[PDB]
């Protein structure tokens, strides 16, 4: 499952993406670590969320990105415009 986060960076580098996601990880306190396959697209930042010692998933980073959005805003410096979770076809 992959998870999201579009931003109003676009387009959205890929450190600002990586920077982004370790504020959602600390956070959740996962370590960084713990998010795979972390890419830009265009707006977005992307990953993939593996096992990990908080039991912490994919929708759990989704929840916390929508639950602290302000937090992350003031931390990151950026708008968080949607979170979701991908889908294969």
């Amino acid at each position: 499952a992959r998870g999201y986060i579009v931003t109003d960076r676009d387009p959205l580098r890929p450190e600002e993406g990586r920077r982004l996601v370790e504020d959602v990880a600390r956070l959740l306190q996962v370590p960084s670590s713990a998010f795979a396959d972390v890419e830009v697209l265009g707006p977005a930042v992307t990953f993939k969320v593996s096992a990990n010692v908080q039991n912490v998933t994919t929708e759990d980073v989704e929840k916390a990105t929508v639950d602290n959005k302000d937090k992350l805003e003031e931390t990151s410096g950026l708008k968080i415009l949607q979170t979701g979770v991908g889908s294969k076809s």
